[PDB]
């Protein structure tokens, strides 16, 4: 047998350039009969439960749905509490679910009358609606009214389930700041290829994002610049919380990172007693690495952290955070092992479970509690995590979606090459590690040259969709040849979301 691997496509990106549903990431199954349900005007969302606590939860989403439903349509489509659907409706319903699919899993059948979408759990249903809108004609997911299109799903049967638990994105808001109205548009828009999972970079070496009581000039100072200087900006915890709402509406944990004991050059320009000459360090505009440090043998540090993750942990309902733990260069091994142990007691003290940027698995201090981002990827990255029985979330460069697409991309990095939307793709968890308990997958969106939305969307999109699809499908159904033409179908959804996505020459 003959193959071969893509090339860039002839005359341009077909994503320039070019009854039809584009579901992504792929299901696991999925099979089209003859016929159609046609969604009309006079439609309902019926919801039903296991029981009252339930139908209501469904309830909320069904909401959700036709809330996003009527943005496109125009029309008013209502919620119904009952289990008696009529002619035309949409039902949602917890009743009977296949255990086997698991708390995110979901079955979808439209018939000629009625589509049924039938879960485990609300969080599938929610999954499914997903799904659900990607089977509805592009113009669907206008944010406006769309005229002309007739409103036609095709008799059809979808299974689902995601092949790993975990599938996230990370924003850097350190080094650029995102307005919340800016963070909560990524979320909803990756919430819609299935990422639920939303981890916030906030802080680092050129702002601290996050408003800590105890500590006010963390904002005060720490907050008031960025990458290239300029103004900067941060969250109150009010607004944090607005965010972890809005994502839990989603079914998207928010894991919040504070980096530590390196990339903290904004919290020691803040406050001078965390340095050893008890002054501030001046705030940093550029976009080195690696330089900074806690003072690992001075109580001060502790009780600097031990605050943090106090006013931190009151406001964070997920059971994690994150400590960072990356490229602290200016901390010896010693110092460094001792300090991520010291700061894990404290996080667990407070009720909160450890992720860290390997080589914080190493930390003695650890836990098999403790989870381990590995980003390194090497052959013997996680080698304690694999011994101590830590969940493992990867992020190899096929996943840090800042780097540019192409050598002539106008923005991103390239210290991990470049990658394109098929690099997005071609490649498996378990190729990053071998031998793990593999969480999941993470895709990191760092922003030493993001300073817009539109250059969040131009490298997010459709690198993320990519990460998404190798995150949720397993890899025996996962193949470039077909997400590529999928992808290509795709595309009017992209742009009747809004998204500023980059035309990828490949697709
Ligand atoms: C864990 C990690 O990635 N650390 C740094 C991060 O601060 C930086 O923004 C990113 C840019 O790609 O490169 C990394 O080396």
């Amino acid at each position: 047998h003959h193959h071969h691997s893509s090339g860039l496509v002839p005359r341009g990106s077909h994503m320039a350039s070019m009854s039809q549903p584009s579901i992504l990431p792929k299901p696991v199954s999925y099979t089209v009969g003859s016929g159609q349900f046609v969604l009309t005007k006079n439609a309902s969302i019926f919801v039903a439960g296991n029981n009252v606590g339930e139908t209501d939860e469904l309830f909320n989403i069904g909401q959700a749905l036709a809330k996003k439903l009527n943005a496109s349509t125009g029309y008013t489509i209502s919620v119904v509490k009952s289990n008696q659907p009529t002619a035309g409706s949409i039902y949602l319903t917890t009743v009977g679910g296949n255990a086997a699919l698991g708390n995110e899993g979901y079955d979808l059948i439209t018939t000629s009358n009625q589509v049924t979408l039938t879960a485990n759990k609300p969080e599938g249903v929610f999954r499914g609606n997903q799904t659900l809108l990607q089977l509805l004609p592009a113009g669907i997911e206008k944010n406006t009214v769309v005229s002309g299109v007739q409103w036609v799903i095709p008799h059809s049967n979808i299974s689902d389930k995601p092949e790993y638990e975990y599938r996230g994105l990370m924003l850097d808001v350190a080094r650029h700041f995102f307005t919340v109205d800016e963070v909560k548009r990524q979320i909803d828009l990756a919430s819609q290829y299935k990422i639920n999972k939303f981890h916030m970079h906030l802080s680092d070496d050129q702002g601290w994002r996050i408003e800590i009581k105890s500590w006010p000039d963390l904002i005060e100072i720490g907050s008031k610049g960025q990458v290239g200087g300029g103004p900067g900006g941060y969250y109150t915890q009010e607004q944090f919380k607005d965010i972890v709402s809005y994502a839990a509406e989603r079914y998207i944990e928010v894991i919040p990172e504070i980096d530590m004991p390196g990339h903290t050059n904004a919290a020691l320009a803040s406050y001078g007693e965390l340095n050893p000459d008890g002054k501030r360090k001046a705030m940093r505009t550029d976009t080195a690495v690696g330089y900074s440090t806690l003072m690992p043998r001075a109580e001060i540090t502790y009780q600097f952290v031990e605050d943090v993750i106090s006013e931190l942990a009151a406001i964070s309902p997920s059971p994690y955070i994150h400590l960072g733990g990356d490229e602290s260069n200016a901390t010896s091994a010693a110092d460094y092992d001792y300090f991520f142990g010291r700061v894990t007691a404290i996080a667990n003290s407070y009720g909160k479970k450890v992720v860290g940027w390997d080589p914080s698995d190493t930390s003695s201090g650890a836990t098999s509690d403790s989870v381990l981002q590995n980003w390194t990827c090497s052959a013997s990255t996680g080698t304690a995590a694999k011994a101590k029985g830590m969940k493992v979330i990867v992020s190899p460069a096929n996943a840090y979606l800042d780097m540019k697409y192409y050598s002539d991309s106008p923005i991103g990095l390239q210290w991990r090459g470049f990658v394109n939307t098929n690099r997005a793709y071609n490649w498996d968890p378990t190729d990053c590690i071998k031998g793990a308990n593999i969480y999941g997958v993470e895709s990191t969106l760092w922003t030493e040259t993001f300073v817009t939305q539109d250059h969040l969307d131009y490298m997010l999109y459709p690198k993320l969709l990519s990460n998404a699809e190798v995150g949720w499908t397993a890899r025996g159904d996962r193949n470039w040849d077909d997400f590529k033409e999928r992808l290509i179908e795709h595309t009017p959804r992209l742009q009747n979301k809004g998204i500023k996505f980059f035309a990828d020459p490949i697709v």
